[PDB]
């Protein structure tokens, strides 16, 4: 239930390609 992580890996996942 405590992975809504991926969500925020996404928003996160963005500032990975442009780093």
């Amino acid at each position: 239930a405590k992975k809504v992580f991926k969500r925020l890996e996404k928003s996160f996942s963005k500032i990975q390609n442009d780093k």
